DNA sequence: AATAAGCGGAATGGGG
DNA sequence: TCCCCATTCCGCTTA
């Protein structure tokens, strides 16, 4: 099954949900979710995974928090809804 | 207060 | 057995 970080990177590459997620500084790998439209993207993640319950942005962000220890995705300090993929994730 | 977001331990569920 | 990769629950803190 697709991993969360790959789902998000794929969305950014395809542009399919541009009103829910966007690059802030693509060369640095920083991206941000829409305050008003992030739930639609979270719903899509849960449906793609076949999860039992409806996915919420809060639960998806709880999964993102686990990537901070490994560095796969870091949450940008002093910003809201903003994250940064590692260089390794971006190298494909 | 109302609303949003951050934080994150812990329990539970996936698929090896 | 026991790690992977989340998901779900719960509740306190900060804005």
């Amino acid at each position: 099954k697709i991993r969360l970080y790959q789902f998000l990177l794929d969305l950014l590459r395809s542009g399919d949900m541009k009103d829910s997620i966007w690059w802030v500084d693509k060369d640095k790998g920083t991206f941000q979710f829409s305050s008003k439209h992030k739930e639609a993207l979270a719903h899509r993640w849960g449906i793609q995974k076949g999860n039992r319950k409806k996915m919420t942005y809060q639960k998806m962000a709880r999964a993102l928090r686990n990537y901070g220890k490994t560095g796969i995705i870091h949450k940008t300090a002093k910003k809201k809804l903003t994250y940064q993929f590692s260089g390794e994730v971006l190298g494909r």
